[PDB]
């Protein structure tokens, strides 16, 4: 869990760095794309077990 949090935080930090450096509008693209991935991975990792039916 701390693992997952750390990885998400690290990716988010890389995002912040990219946003800051790529202040030339790129921020928008970066944020939109990568935030989706961050959220997706968070949701994946949380739900992953959750007594989920083997669909």
């Amino acid at each position: 869990m701390a693992s997952v949090l750390e990885e998400l935080q690290k990716d988010l930090e890389e995002v912040k760095v990219l946003l800051e450096k790529s202040t030339r509008k790129r921020l928008r693209d970066t944020l939109t794309s990568e935030k989706s991935k961050i959220e997706t991975e968070l949701k994946n990792k949380m739900q992953q077990k959750s007594q989920k039916k083997p669909e």
